[PDB]
């Protein structure tokens, strides 16, 4: 059939568990030394030229949760530099969560728009942990807890996003961060429970004092506008992470191995679909998703494409529409159910 595509899906299925348990974090830092990109897998890879402040943010991220973050991409830019430059740079780098400990309001707006663009236009499923940003979008995690006391130092809400990003990256796909305890935090500002429940339902990720310890109140992103196809499940950090790794894996094989290398006929689209479903069957075995995932030609997306090309669909059967030539375009629809979730999720894949 399509040997090169089956090989690629077989490799990714073999590592999806590992890659899910230990994510990658992009961190933009303001500093005068060690400019550019710094890959950091451990504390020893940290350039000694960075300020002790920046070194603390890096270490906060390495704590993780169940596991530590697989890798940190630390992009250093000079003060006064345009944030849009670090973002432009990261568009060709592989990461899961972006944070910026020293972001100002102007920076946050740029990242928010940037993240939304990558996810909904470029189809690059990345996320950001920002401080006090009403993102109303699954791609933005809105951490809002101020004056986080670790050891004998009070980190600001923006600073602590380094710890929050690492904690999420070090959490397996099968686990929530809801009520995860942060033993390194010894105090936080007093907060009425009414203010806490209100903030959560407004899309804020917060720390709370609960039964002597400090823990994450609920692992939610900033999404508050819900639809029939994008409902409560899309507010959940762990669910979005599951959808993102699956979408990324499928889109990567299609882009790397199919587009332009395989004739994009209906018969080859069917072979591709079968290959994608075989990958999903592997994820089903690995306990990421429930059984009975489906993948099909995205009928409404392909219909819209044909209409944009002036194709008249009035003589055409449903099968003829599915089989129609779409040049180098691929329109697929995947129906998956993440483990223990209450509803199926439709995943649109378009190249």
């Amino acid at each position: 059939g399509l040997p090169s595509i089956n090989i690629s899906f077989k490799e990714l299925a073999t590592t999806v568990k590992e890659r899910s348990a230990r994510g990658i974090i992009a961190m933009v830092l303001k500093d005068a030394k060690a400019l550019g990109l710094n890959e950091i897998h451990e504390k020893e890879d940290i350039p000694v030229d960075l300020s002790a402040e920046n070194k603390e943010y890096i270490n906060l991220a390495l704590m993780g949760n169940v596991n530590t973050p697989n890798k940190l991409l630390v992009y250093v830019i000079e003060g006064e530099a345009d944030i849009q430059t670090a973002l432009d740079f990261l568009e060709t780098k592989e990461f899961n969560y972006l944070c910026m400990p020293k972001a100002v309001e102007a920076d946050k707006t740029a990242i928010k728009n940037w993240i939304i663009k990558l996810r909904d236009i470029d189809k690059v499923k990345v996320k950001a942990v920002l401080g006090k940003v009403v993102g109303n979008h699954e791609g933005i995690i809105n951490f809002t807890t101020e004056d986080v006391l670790v050891g004998e130092k009070k980190y600001s809400v923006d600073e602590f996003t380094s710890r929050v990003a690492g904690l999420i990256a070090g959490t397996p796909l099968s686990q929530s961060v809801t009520y995860t305890k942060l033993s390194d935090v010894v105090d936080i500002p007093k907060m009425t429970k009414v203010d806490a429940e209100s903030k959560v339902n407004k899309g804020e990720l917060i720390l709370i004092k609960e039964a002597g310890a400090i823990r994450i109140a609920r692992g939610v992103n900033s999404l508050t506008e819900l639809t029939a196809e994008k409902g409560e499940m899309f507010q959940k950090i762990k669910i979005v992470d599951t959808l993102d790794i699956i979408h990324s894996d499928i889109r990567k094989v299609i882009i790397d191995d199919y587009i332009g290398k395989v004739t994009n006929s209906y018969d080859n689209k069917c072979l591709l679909i079968v290959a994608i479903k075989s990958y999903l069957e592997e994820l089903e075995k690995s306990a990421l998703i429930e059984s009975d995932s489906t993948v099909e030609i995205d009928f409404e997306a392909q219909k819209s494409y044909l209409k944009s090309k002036g194709v008249d669909l009035s003589y055409m059967t449903l099968q003829e529409i599915k089989e129609a030539n779409t040049g180098s375009k691929v329109f697929l629809k995947a129906k998956i159910k993440v483990l223990d979730a209450m509803e199926d999720i439709d995943l649109s894949i378009e190249i």
